[PDB]
C-alpha cells in the first residue's frame, strides 16, 4: 500500500481506486487527479471510505479524518479535517510530496477510452513515467475489451479446412483473418477465413461438432523499465572489440558500427531493401566476440535474421528461443533453446532475462511502447540497436477508431525517428526497379532514397475504379480482379506473381479467381517477390495510407502492377499507364 508516485515519484501510501491499473499518487497528484475528474474512490493502507455503520460514501472530496477513521459530513465527529484540503490528499509522506505539473496529461490517459488517436498522440509526448503508465492502461484495456466477442461453437465439420460456425448471440463476432487467434476446448489454436469458414489449426485435429473457440486473452503484467534507457555518449568504442579484416561485403557499415559502440543506443532508419538483416549480422561480425540478442515483435521478423546469420556466423554459437508453449512454426535449423549461447534469436514476448554486450531490436515501426519497456527489463545490455523503418506499417491498435496515427506517435523509436532524425540511415535500395524506388523516395522519404537498380519497365499502372463489393467490412473489388485476369492472359511471365491487395476478403477473391499466391499489404512487409500485382480495391483511409502504400509497391525485385482506384496515388506511381 505503499509506493512511489507515477508522476512525481514521490513515497505515498495512497493509489487511485478507480483507475483500472491503481497507480500509486502522491498527496498531491491524488488531489489533481480526483478534483478534476470521475475518479474519486482512493485507496491507502486502508480505502477512504465511511466506517460508519451503513454508510456508502466512497467520494473522497465528502471524506474526513476523525482520529484514524475516516467519515462523511454526516457522521464526521466534531473534531476532524477533510482528507481533501491545501491542494493535497491526506495522506503518508504528506510532506515530502513533490507534486506534478503534467497531472492534466495523467488525468486524460487514466480516463480515455483508447478509441482516438490523440490518446495514442498523448501517449507518446509525455514523461517517460506517464508512457509506461499508458503503455499498461491502454494493454489493459485492449485486453479487457477482447471478453466482448462471441463465443464460437461448431456446428457441423464440412472439411480438414472447412467447417459451419455457431455465434453466440448477443455479442459481437470477431473478424475473421490471421490476425485474430482463437483457443479451441484445449484442442489448440486455430484461425478462421472467410457461410462456410476455412480453419486452420496448430496440429491436425479431429473437430467435433460442439467444440468451441474463444479469443484468446492475456493477463497484463505492469512495467518497470523505461522505454528507451537514458543516452549516453562515448569516448571510444565501449565493451566491444573490433576486428581488423571485416570482408569487404560489409565494409560499407564500418562507421555505422563504430557509431553504435560510442553510445548506449542508436536507432538505424532502413528503408525496403537497404540492407538491414546485413546490417544487423554485420555487427555480429565487426564485434566478433560481443553476446548479441537479435530480437523483434513477430516470428517472422526473428526468423529473417536467423536466415541471415545461418550464412554468414558460426550455427554452433546460435540459439533459436522457441516459448515451450509453442504456437507457431520458427527457424529450425539452429539450437533450440540454448539460453547461453553467444547469439540468442527470440521474439519479445519470449525474451529470457539475461545480460548482452548487444541487444538488436529489428522491425522497430512494428513494436510498441509496451514491448520497448519490457525488452530494456528483461535485457541488461551495454548498447541497444533499434532498426526499423518509420515509414513502414505499425502493429494494428484494435481499439483505435477515430483518427489515423502517424509515424511519429508509433513508439518511442519511431518519435525520436521522425523529430531529431535516426543515428543512421542506410540509403540506397538494392532491391527494387526504380520506378518504385522514385516514387516512394519522393513519397515518404524526403527524396533521400537512392536506387542501384536501373528502370526495369515492368512496373505499370491503371486508374480502374471498379465495383467494391463488401464482406462485413473487408472490401472486395471484382472488376478489379477482372482487369487482372485480363492482364495476365496477355503477360505470361507474371504467372508467377504474388496478389497483394489492403484486404483479406479481396485476397480470398482472388486465390480462387486467379490462382496466385496472395498476401496482405500488412503480412506483406519484410517480405520480396520477382512480379507482384496490387489492386487498391477501395479508396479509403487504409487503402490509402502512404506508409501501407510504400510496403506495398516495395515487395517487387523486377516488375509490379498497380490497379488504383485514388487519383493522387496513382499520379504519383512512376510508372507505365496500362489502357482499358
Ligand atoms: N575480446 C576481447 N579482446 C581483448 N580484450 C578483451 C576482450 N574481452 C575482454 N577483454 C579485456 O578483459 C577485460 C575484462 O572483460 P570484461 O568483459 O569484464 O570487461 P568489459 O565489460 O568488456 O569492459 P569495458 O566495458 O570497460 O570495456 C576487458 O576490460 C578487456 O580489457
Ligand atoms: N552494406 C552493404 N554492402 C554491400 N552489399 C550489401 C550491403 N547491404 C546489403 N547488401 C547486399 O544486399 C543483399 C540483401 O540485403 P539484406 O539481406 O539486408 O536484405 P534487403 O531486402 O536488401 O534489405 P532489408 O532487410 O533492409 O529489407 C545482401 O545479401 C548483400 O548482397
Ligand atoms: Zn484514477
Ligand atoms: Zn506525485
Ligand atoms: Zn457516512
Amino acid at each position: 500500500a505503499v509506493g512511489a508516485c507515477v508522476l512525481c515519484n514521490s513515497q505515498t501510501s495512497l493509489r487511485c481506486g478507480a483507475c483500472i491499473r491503481r497507480p500509486f499518487l502522491c498527496c498531491k497528484c491524488c488531489y489533481d487527479h480526483v478534483i478534476s475528474t470521475s475518479h474519486k474512490l482512493v485507496l491507502s493502507v486502508n480505502p477512504y471510505v465511511c466506517n460508519a455503520p451503513g454508510c456508502d460514501v466512497t467520494d473522497v472530496t465528502q471524506l474526513y479524518l476523525g482520529g484514524m477513521s475516516y467519515y462523511c459530513k454526516s457522521h464526521k465527529p466534531p473534531i476532524s479535517f477533510p482528507l481533501c484540503a491545501n491542494g493535497q490528499v491526506f495522506g503518508l509522506y504528506k510532506n515530502t510530496c513533490v507534486g506534478s505539473d503534467n497531472v492534466t496529461d495523467f488525468n486524460a490517459i487514466a480516463t480515455c477510452d483508447w478509441t482516438n488517436a490523440g490518446d495514442y498522440i498523448l501517449a507518446n509526448t509525455c514523461t517517460e513515467r506517464l508512457k509506461l503508465f499508458a503503455a499498461e492502461t491502454l494493454k489493459a484495456t485492449e485486453e479487457t475489451f477482447k471478453l466482448s466477442y462471441g463465443i464460437a461453437t461448431v456446428r457441423e465439420v464440412l472439411s480438414d479446412r472447412e467447417l459451419h460456425l455457431s455465434w453466440e448471440v448477443g455479442k459481437p463476432r470477431p473478424p475473421l483473418n490471421r490476425n485474430y487467434v482463437f483457443t479451441g476446448y484445449q484442442i489448440g489454436e486455430y484461425t478462421f477465413e472467410k457461410d462456410a469458414v476455412v480453419y486452420r489449426g496448430t496440429t491436425t485435429y479431429k473437430l467435433n461438432v460442439g467444440d468451441y473457440f474463444v479469443l484468446t486473452s492475456h493477463t497484463v503484467m505492469p512495467l518497470s523499465a523505461p522505454t528507451l534507457v537514458p543516452q549516453e555518449h562515448y569516448v571510444r568504442i565501449t565493451g566491444l572489440y573490433p576486428t581488423l579484416n571485416i570482408s569487404d561485403e560489409f565494409s560499407s557499415n564500418v562507421a555505422n558500427y563504430q557509431k553504435v559502440g560510442m553510445q548506449k543506443y542508436s536507432t538505424l532508419q532502413g528503408p525496403p531493401g537497404t540492407g538491414k538483416s546485413h546490417f544487423a549480422i554485420g555487427l555480429a561480425l565487426y564485434y566478433p566476440s560481443a553476446r548479441i540478442v537479435y530480437t523483434a515483435c513477430s516470428h517472422a521478423a526473428v526468423d529473417a535474421l536467423c536466415e541471415k546469420a545461418l550464412k554468414y556466423l558460426p550455427i554452433d554459437k546460435c540459439s533459436r528461443i522457441i516459448p515451450a508453449r509453442a504456437r507457431v512454426e520458427c527457424f529450425d535449423k539452429f539450437k533450440v533453446n540454448s539460453t547461453l549461447e553467444q547469439y540468442v534469436f527470440c521474439t519479445v514476448n519470449a525474451l529470457p532475462e539475461t545480460t548482452a554486450d548487444i541487444v538488436v531490436f529489428d522491425e522497430i515501426s512494428m513494436a510498441t511502447n509496451y514491448d520497448l519497456s519490457v525488452v530494456n527489463a528483461r535485457l541488461r545490455a551495454k548498447h541497444y540497436v533499434y532498426i526499423g523503418d518509420p515509414a513502414q506499417l505499425p502493429a494494428p491498435r484494435t481499439l483505435l477508431t477515430k483518427g489515423t496515427l502517424e509515424p511519429e506517435y508509433f513508439n518511442s523509436v519511431c518519435r525520436l525517428m521522425k523529430t531529431i532524425g535516426p543515428d543512421m540511415f542506410l540509403g540506397t535500395c538494392r532491391r527494387c526497379p526504380a520506378e518504385i524506388v522514385d516514387t516512394v523516395s519522393a513519397l515518404v522519404y524526403d527524396n533521400k532514397l537512392k536506387a542501384h537498380k536501373d528502370k526495369s519497365a515492368q512496373c505499370f499502372k491503371m486508374f480502374y475504379k471498379g465495383v467494391i463489393t463488401h464482406d462485413v467490412s473487408s472490401a472486395i473489388n471484382r472488376p478489379q480482379i477482372g482487369v487482372v485476369r485480363e492482364f495476365l492472359t496477355r503477360n505470361p511471365a507474371w504467372r508467377k506473381a504474388v496478389f497483394i491487395s489492403p484486404y483479406n476478403s479481396q485476397n480470398a477473391v482472388a486465390s480462387k479467381i486467379l490462382g496466385l499466391p496472395t498476401q496482405t499489404v500488412d503480412s506483406s512487409q519484410g517480405s520480396e517477390y520477382d512480379y507482384v500485382i496490387f489492386t487498391q480495391t477501395t479508396e479509403t483511409a487504409h487503402s490509402c495510407n502512404v506508409n501501407r502504400f510504400n510496403v506495398a509497391i516495395t515487395r517487387a525485385k523486377v516488375g509490379i502492377l498497380c490497379i488504383m482506384s485514388d487519383r493522387d496515388l496513382y499520379d504519383k506511381l512512376q510508372f507505365t499507364s496500362l489502357e482499358i
